[PDB]
């Protein structure tokens, strides 16, 4: 049905008209904290802010302000958090939020550096015999193993409250191609990474929610996110016409403004779901033609 739709609007090339209609019926709840002056260097773009209610606070008296929001799927029974691209001056924030939400993996779906600009701070070490330590949140970071794909990477992290010595290990997912304001390359390519994800049981709710973020954390997130709520909708009663994929995002942006930046990614999250909706029905082969036509290997 939602294939139904797709179908009815490519025909009609309305894909822009039904993303705009999406932003415009989208919430608007304040961002008071974000726009306070002591967060302004808190900030990675003016106009990306959490809301006031969702808004991801910090175990410190100081300042307890991070662009993150914690989007809580009620009905799908999953929470993610989405968050900017940690600045310099944030970067041990970001590792405190992950510390105290308990947060088992990273998403990154940006790359440093992109189209020129650098997008996101270098917050993770890329060598293992060069660790991290975030004095001002008393972590400490070390690279423990790296698997390097064509199109991406996945990271075993060992993060350290320096406080009580307790060591975690997290997972970070580096999805290299994914254009900013742009689409994956396939849906099998997206799959394949979203399985990778699912996989390492950073999803489960035994853990933390997962962080994801991209430059602006909206865009490209948004669109990870939404394709992982619908698949989990339709994963729970087997049934694909269940799933409303424009109220799904709604509901998300309850939580995040803005997510899902163009009305392609907009296309892409349906292709994804339909995709996708072969290996919630119960062809399991699929998740290998994902792994074959994204060409991971080298
Ligand atoms: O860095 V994003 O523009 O895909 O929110």
């Amino acid at each position: 049905e939602m294939e139904k739709e797709f179908e009815q609007i490519d025909k009609s090339g309305s894909w822009a008209a039904i993303y705009q209609d999406i932003r415009h019926e989208a919430s608007d709840f304040p961002c008071r904290v974000a726009k306070l002056p002591k967060n302004k260097n808190r900030n990675r773009y003016r106009d990306v802010s959490p809301f006031d209610h969702s808004r991801i606070k910090l175990h410190q008296e100081d300042n307890d302000y991070i662009n993150a929001s914690l989007i809580k799927m009620e009905e799908a029974q999953r929470s993610y958090i989405l968050t900017q691209g940690p600045l310099p001056n944030t970067c041990g924030h970001f590792w405190e939020m992950v510390w105290e939400q308990k947060s088992r993996g990273v998403v990154m779906l940006n790359r440093v550096m992109e189209k020129g600009s650098l997008k996101c701070a270098q917050y993770w070490p890329q060598k293992e015999e060069k660790e991290m330590i975030f004095e001002d949140t008393n972590l400490k970071l070390t690279l423990i193993s790296e698997d390097i794909k064509s199109y991406y990477t996945v990271r075993q992290l060992e993060l350290e409250n320096l406080t009580t010595q307790e060591t975690r290990e997290i997972l970070h997912f580096h999805y290299a191609t994914w254009p900013d304001f742009g689409v994956p390359e396939s849906p099998a390519s997206f799959l394949n990474f979203l399985f990778k994800v699912r996989e390492s049981g950073s999803l489960s709710p035994e853990h933390g929610p997962v962080v994801v973020h991209c430059s602006a954390g909206i865009g490209r997130s948004g669109t990870f996110c939404l394709a992982d709520t619908c698949l989990l909708l339709m994963d729970k009663r087997k049934d694909p016409s269940s799933v409303d994929i424009k109220k799904v995002l709604l509901e998300m942006r309850k939580f995040r403004m803005g997510l899902i930046q163009t009305a392609d990614q907009l296309r892409f999250s349906y292709l994804a779901v339909i995709e996708g909706a072969k290996f919630i029905m119960g062809d399991s082969s699929v998740q290998d033609q994902w792994k074959e036509l994204s060409h991971e290997d080298l």
